[PDB]
């Protein structure tokens, strides 16, 4: 990804976009109880944390564009994916508005929460003034496309998280960029039944993880997985994507029957953005932030994974290339062993920073012990090993609940950590319910004991 250009909005005929100055995180009434260290994310020009200019902080995500056309490796990897999922037999009819809207088997409803971009942010015309769950109502959104039309500029928020000292003086705060409600709408009607088909089939046949229920899935995993397992993890994952990776999605889309509209992928790719009083053009880099785009991106991991195989190892059998991704993040496998480190370099060719799993600082072999998915590690049960716990560390689930975004949430955000950190096993489960009721906010949660979520667990299969 790259940036063509950016200046003054109203030199283009765009308003200025006011977004927040100010982290609703705050301290939560259990910051000295657990131990951190991350803090919000500088969201202005003018934060006192900040050691670096900002802007240039955080548009240096586009590290550029370093490969034009599709190669050989890539049409060859193109071949293999698209062949395989054929084999869904996925419906390619277009989904009608009201699905697209509220949601139908293997698609959820539109967030309600989430910005609606461009031109309703600078109308400040809610989503909640568009679209009402309960009448499944078409007729205002349906007005709303005839009005404005697609293909309109995405809305760019610094996203509102934790971040670690390091990335808070250096300005590296991960940003947001919000396709219009016309064109998310647009988008899943378009593509509605395949998001459909993948997030009812996660695993390795669509390669991808997107819908996926971990106190479940972890359970199928490994019985996916070949014999060899390897990994790395990207730097700038969705920045970095040139505009060739857009044309080989978009060579896949066409052969599984959804090229009649393959156009909306360009939107993606060439795509113009908003923030504060600019406006810029960006070639290439996938919109990061919005849920929209992991399908696409997952798509293009597989691609990406293929094609770095076949350049570096002529002669591999992609048919026994085992692997799930859920956007930038993946776990692969294959009957024999590779070299991450080999692959990384021809990663570099193809504009990929890639680097070793889980921040090692040298390429080491990946184990069903020390490998990661989406931050969790893999531990069978000490009673019913075929069941596989998803392990995310307490470190993690620590950072997080020494914040809070809303005290009216604290209930449902402390639940939601409890439903991660059980899976450390009762002993480790019980000292953070014994902190967590150590002080007076805790103690009037309603917080699940360990034996009534393993009882859960095992009712859940
Ligand atoms: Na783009």
């Amino acid at each position: 990804g790259e940036i063509q250009w950016m200046r003054p909005s109203k030199e283009v005929g765009y308003p200025i976009i006011n977004a927040p100055s100010k982290t609703k995180l705050e301290p939560s009434a259990f910051h000295y109880v657990f131990e951190g260290v991350k803090e919000p994310a500088v969201l202005t020009k003018n934060d006192p944390r900040l050691k670096t200019d900002f802007e240039e902080a955080i548009f240096s995500k586009y590290v550029g564009n370093k490969i034009t056309e599709v190669d050989e490796y890539m049409k060859e990897a193109v071949d293999h994916y698209a062949g395989q999922l054929m084999s869904l037999d996925i419906n390619t009819e277009q989904m009608c508005l009201e699905d697209a809207m509220y949601g139908t088997d293997g698609l959820e409803a539109l967030d309600l929460s989430t910005s609606a971009g461009y031109p309703y942010v600078a109308m400040g015309k809610k989503k909640r003034d568009i679209l009402n769950k309960q009448t499944r109502d078409t007729k205002e959104m349906q007005k709303l496309l005839d009005t404005y039309g697609i293909n309109l500029p995405l809305v760019t928020y610094v996203k509102d998280e934790l971040r670690s000292k390091t990335k808070v003086e250096q300005g590296k705060s991960r940003l947001i960029e919000a396709s219009s409600l016309n064109d998310s709408v647009a988008m899943r009607m378009a593509f509605g039944n395949l998001y459909a088909a993948f997030h009812k089939n996660p695993g390795v046949i669509t390669g991808s993880a997107v819908g996926c229920d971990p106190d479940l899935f972890w359970s199928k995993i490994p019985v996916l997985m070949e014999e060899k397992l390897f990994a790395f993890d990207y730097t700038g994952y969705d920045a970095s994507l040139s505009p060739a990776w857009f044309e080989a999605l978009k060579m896949v889309l066409e052969k599984i029957g959804f090229g009649d509209r393959v156009d909306y992928i360009d939107y993606l790719n060439h795509s113009h953005h908003l923030y504060k009083n600019k406006t810029y053009c960006v070639k290439g880099g996938m919109p990061s932030g919005e849920s929209g785009t992991s399908i696409f991106n997952s798509m293009i991991n597989n691609l990406i994974i293929r094609t770095l195989l076949l350049k570096t190892y002529k002669g591999i059998d992609l048919d026994h290339l085992k692997m799930i991704a859920y956007g930038d993040d993946v776990i692969a496998s294959y009957p024999h062993e590779v070299d991450a480190s080999l692959l990384a370099q021809s990663g570099k060719d193809y504009g990929l920073t890639m680097t070793p799993a889980d921040k090692s600082a040298t390429f080491e072999t990946v184990t069903w012990e020390n490998v990661t998915f989406l931050k969790r590690f893999f531990r069978a049960d000490e009673k019913y090993p075929f069941l596989i716990h998803p392990v995310m560390p307490m470190k993690e689930i620590h950072e997080s609940i020494r914040w809070t975004k809303d005290p009216r949430n604290t209930q449902d955000h402390v639940r939601s950590l409890c439903l991660l950190a059980w899976h450390n096993g009762e002993e480790e489960y019980n000292k953070f319910l014994a902190k967590i009721r150590s002080v007076p906010i805790g103690r009037a949660l309603d917080l699940p004991e360990y034996s009534t979520l393993y009882d859960r667990w095992l009712d859940s299969f």
